[PDB]
């Protein structure tokens, strides 16, 4: 069994690089961040370019959802985050706190929190409502290259350039677990037992969280340089796609680690991917030689 992953769209729009894809939770909208500055919204089943969400004074690393699919958060080179009311295209909040660029962003389930990562080292729980920081975690030894809560968001998973991938408690902001070339990329499975890793040798890794044991490895894809997303597709078949810097979007068999599909069609680094919640859809995004996303269905 192989996935058919084909193109259905091409969004043209960001005038620079596009630095993170994510789909609403309520499957209708992707969300689209850019080092152009602006946030931009589409239709996830059509492609309909929706809206451009702006107020960002340097280019924008990443963008997440809250669960009721309401609200976004974006992490920026101008050292904060903003939360967006998505159908008002309005600032909630300015986060204000780290000290260098802001690179990765996400929300939690109940989405009363969000955590970020920075160049500064650090890793910030905020209170969404407030705008405040709760807790500055000082996580890591480099640049954080990506955050994530897991499932019920009692914990979250950090990834840096210093080598570490580290679980972090959210109740207490301590350290449960670091499991060395750079990290590129974390994030946490969809049931939380397991945590994906990219690493900057060309290798992706699926980790067992309690045993702490590498389960598999990924690889045939080129990662030496960019924090490229990697994501868990459950929709259809039980796949792991990543984007490439050979301009492909990588689909594995997580079982089996054989590669099943590369995508065709990027003229640039393949920086983000993501997969639909319910439909066997891909978004994949490219650096600034392309500065598209693409939409691709597969029948599994
Ligand atoms: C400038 C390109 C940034 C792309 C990016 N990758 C991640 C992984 O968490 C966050 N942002």
């Amino acid at each position: 069994v192989k996935p058919n992953y084909a193109l259905k769209f091409t969004l043209a729009g960001h005038t620079k690089a596009v630095s993170s894809v994510k789909f609403s939770p309520n499957g209708e909208w992707l969300a689209s961040s850019s080092a152009d500055k602006l946030i931009k919204i589409w239709g996830a089943y059509d492609g309909k370019f929706e809206k451009t969400i702006s107020g960002h004074k340097l280019g924008i690393s990443d963008v997440a959802w809250s669960s009721d699919s309401n609200l976004l958060v974006s992490a920026s080179d101008d050292k904060t985050l903003k939360i967006w009311d998505v159908s008002s295209g309005k600032c909630l909040k300015t986060l204000k706190g780290h000290s260098n660029y802001v690179f990765c962003c996400n929300f939690n389930p109940q989405s009363n929190l969000i955590v970020s990562g920075s160049f500064d080292e650090s890793v910030r729980i905020w209170d969404v409502k407030t705008g405040k920081c709760l807790k500055t975690l000082p996580a890591h030894s480099d640049p954080v290259s990506a955050v994530h809560f897991n499932r019920d968001g009692s914990l979250i998973v950090s990834s840096s350039y210093d080598g570490l991938c580290r679980i972090w408690d959210t109740a207490s902001g301590q350290c449960l677990k670091t499991l060395n070339p750079p990290v590129s990329f974390v994030k946490f499975s969809p049931n939380g037992k397991y945590i994906l890793a990219a690493t900057l040798d060309n290798t992706l890794k699926l980790w067992d969280y309690s045993k702490g044991k590498c389960l598999k490895t990924y690889t045939g894809h080129k990662n030496e340089k960019y924090c490229i997303f990697a994501n868990f597709s459950v929709t259809g078949g039980k796949w792991i796609v990543s984007g490439s810097e050979d301009n492909l979007v990588y689909i594995w068999n997580l079982q089996t680690k054989e590669i099943v599909q590369k995508l065709q069609g990027h003229t640039d680094v393949v920086i983000s991917t993501a997969c639909h919640p319910t439909e066997n859809i891909i978004a994949s995004a490219a650096l600034e030689n392309d500065k598209t996303i693409k939409l691709w269905k597969s029948d599994c």
